[PDB]
C-alpha cells in the first residue's frame, strides 16, 4: 500500500511512455496504492523558473536572487499555487516514479523544470542535512526511462559511453541530494525498434517489479558520514575516512570514483 | 570569425550576464563578429511539440518527434524561431553557453533550446555521430558559475566529480554533434566572492577569449575506435579494447572502461 506519484514528461498519449506510466499506476492500485499523477504535457505545466513563481513581495526586487526569494516564499507561504499544488503531492507521496523518454543524455527540459520550480530550499532540501539527512529521506524515488539508443550503445564500450555516468546527475544530484533512496532505474532500451511482443512483455515486467517495489534495496551512494560538512572543510571526505580509502581498490561511486575504478553498474544495480 | 553567445539567465542584473557582456565585448575588440541568443529575453519556448512543425505531419495520428522534424527540417515547416536559431548556428564559428548550474546541469529553457533546435540531419546524423557530426568545424565552451564551491566538486567532495556533471552535456549533446569542446569554464560559489574578485573573473574571462580559437581541445574517443554498426552494436573495436586492456586508464568519463578516469578528462584539454 501507501501513496505514490507518477511524473510524466511525454507529449502523447499514444507513446509507450503514456503506456508505461498507465501500467505503473495499474499496477500499483491493483496491490491497494493511492495513485496520484503529474503528466506534465498534460497539465501546461509551467517550467521555467522566474520571479513570478513568488506571489508576495520581493526582498530584493532591484538585484532578484532565485534561491533566496524561493526560499523565503516557501517560508511565508507565497509560492504560486501551480508550484504548491506538486509541493504538496510529493509530501504526500511515499513513492515517486518518474517517467521519460531519455533526452539529449538527460530529462526533458518539461521535467527538469518541474525540478527547478517544485525543489524548493528548505521544502526539497537543506544544507544542513544534505543527501541522505535530506527531507526526502522517507521517500523513494525511481526513473523509469526509455530511449532510442540500443543497451550495447551505453555499455562500458559503446560510443555513447556508460549509462551510470549518465544516470549520476539526476540520481545522486537531484534525488538523493534531496533525501531520496533511489531505487534501481527501469531502463527500456531502443524501444522504438522493440517487437509489439517484446513491448508487451516490458509493460508486463514493469508492472511485476511494482509488485515489490518497496522492499527492494536501494542504490548505493556514499553515507554523508564520511564528510565534514561544514564550510571551513570543503565538504570534504573526513581525515580516516580517506586513508582508510587509500588501500582500497574500488570508488565508492560513480560521483565518488576517487580516481580509482568504479564498482559495476553503481547507478544501475542496487546491490552494492 | 563568428561567434554565437546562448545565454540563460532571468536576471539582467546577475553575473550571468555580466559573463555575456564580458564575452561579447572581449571577443569584438578582437574583431569577431558576435551574435546572441537571450533566451529569456527572447521569450523563448523550451518545449517540444508537435507545435513545432508548420506543415502538414506525416503522421499526425502517432505523432514521433524525431522523424516529423527531421521531416520538416527537410520539407522546410520548422517553426520559425527553431529556423531562426538553426541560421545562427550554422554561421558561427565559435558558440558559447553561458549559464548558471541548475541542479547538476543546464537551465530548462536551456535544455529546451536544444531539444528544439538540435533536429536531426541538421545537428547530427545516426552516420556521421560525433567525430563526424555536422559542427566538425565549430567549437563550444560552457562558461558555469556555481553556489557551490570548487572543493564540493573535487573527486573528494560530497556532491563527488565536476567531470561527471559534465560529462553527459559535453559528450552527449557538444561532441555527438560534431563540435569540439573547449575547456569549460568553471565560476565556483559566485555567492561568496568578494566584488573586487569577481572583476577579475570577468577580466579573466576576457583575456582567455583573446586566445580561445587556438586552445587544444578536451579528449573524446575518436569514432574510429568503433565498429560503427548495429551488426557491431556500436562498441569499440577488438583490436582496440585488446590493445587498451593494458592502459591504466580508461579513455575518458563516459568511456572509462572501469578503470581509473583520466583526470579531469572534461575540465582540461591532454589527449
Ligand atoms: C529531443 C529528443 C532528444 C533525444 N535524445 C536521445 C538521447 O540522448 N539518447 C537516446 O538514446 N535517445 C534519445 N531520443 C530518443 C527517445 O529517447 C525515444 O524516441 C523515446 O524514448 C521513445 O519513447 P516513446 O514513449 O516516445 O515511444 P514511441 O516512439 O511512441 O514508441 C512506442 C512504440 O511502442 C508502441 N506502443 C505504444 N503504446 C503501446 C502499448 N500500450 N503497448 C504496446 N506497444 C505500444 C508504439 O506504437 C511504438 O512502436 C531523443 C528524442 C527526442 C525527441
Ligand atoms: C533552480 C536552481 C538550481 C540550482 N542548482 C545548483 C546546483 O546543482 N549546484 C550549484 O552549485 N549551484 C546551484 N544553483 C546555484 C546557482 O548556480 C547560483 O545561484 C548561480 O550560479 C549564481 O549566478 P548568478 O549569475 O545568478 O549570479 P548572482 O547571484 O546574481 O550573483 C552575482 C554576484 O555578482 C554581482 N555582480 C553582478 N553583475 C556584476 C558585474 N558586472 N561585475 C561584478 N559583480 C557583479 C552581484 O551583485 C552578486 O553579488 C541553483 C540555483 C537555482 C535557482
Ligand atoms: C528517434 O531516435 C533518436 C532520436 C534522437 O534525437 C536522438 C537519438 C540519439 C541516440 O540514439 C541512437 C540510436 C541509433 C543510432 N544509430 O547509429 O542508428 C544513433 C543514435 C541521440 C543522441 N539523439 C539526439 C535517437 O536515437
Ligand atoms: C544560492 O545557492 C544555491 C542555490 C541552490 O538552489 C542550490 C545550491 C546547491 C549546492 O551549492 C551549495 C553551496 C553552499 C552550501 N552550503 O554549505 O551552505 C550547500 C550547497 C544546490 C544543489 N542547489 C539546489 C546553491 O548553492
Amino acid at each position: 500500500g501507501r501513496r505514490a506519484l507518477i511524473v510524466l514528461a511525454h507529449s502523447e498519449r499514444t507513446s509507450f511512455n503514456y503506456a508505461m506510466k498507465e501500467a505503473a499506476a495499474a499496477a500499483l492500485k491493483k496491490k491497494g496504492w493511492e495513485v496520484v499523477e503529474s503528466d506534465l504535457y498534460a497539465m501546461n505545466f509551467n517550467p521555467i523558473i522566474s520571479r513570478k513563481d513568488i506571489t508576495g513581495k520581493l526582498k530584493d526586487p532591484a538585484n532578484f536572487q532565485y534561491p533566496a526569494e524561493s526560499v523565503l516564499a516557501y517560508k511565508e507561504g507565497h509560492l504560486s499555487p501551480d508550484i504548491v499544488a506538486e509541493q504538496k503531492k510529493l509530501e504526500a507521496a511515499d513513492l515517486v516514479i518518474f517517467q521519460f523518454p531519455l533526452q539529449w543524455f538527460g530529462v526533458p527540459a518539461i521535467l527538469k523544470g518541474w525540478f527547478e520550480r517544485v525543489f524548493i530550499g528548505e521544502f526539497a532540501y537543506t544544507y544542513a542535512a544534505m543527501y541522505d539527512k535530506g527531507p526526502f529521506r522517507s521517500k523513494k524515488a525511481v526513473l523509469s526511462i526509455t530511449t532510442g539508443g540500443s543497451g550495447s550503445m551505453y555499455s562500458l564500450q559503446g560510443i555513447h559511453g556508460d549509462m551510470n555516468v549518465i544516470l549520476w546527475p539526476i540520481q545522486s544530484g537531484i534525488l538523493h541530494f534531496c533525501g531520496f533512496q533511489v531505487l534501481e532505474p527501469q531502463l527500456t532500451y531502443s524501444i522504438g525498434h522493440t517487437p509489439a511482443d517484446a513491448r508487451i512483455q516490458i509493460l508486463e515486467g514493469w508492472k511485476k517489479r511494482l509488485e515489490n517495489i518497496w522492499d527492494e534495496t536501494p542504490l548505493y551512494f556514499a553515507p554523508s558520514s564520511l564528510f565534514d560538512l561544514n564550510f571551513q572543510a570543503g565538504f570534504l571526505m573526513k581525515k580516516e575516512v580517506q586513508d582508510e580509502e587509500k588501500n582500497k581498490k574500488f570508488g565508492l561511486s560513480v560521483g565518488h570514483h576517487l580516481g580509482k575504478s568504479i564498482p559495476t553498474d553503481n547507478q544501475i544495480k542496487a546491490r552494492k
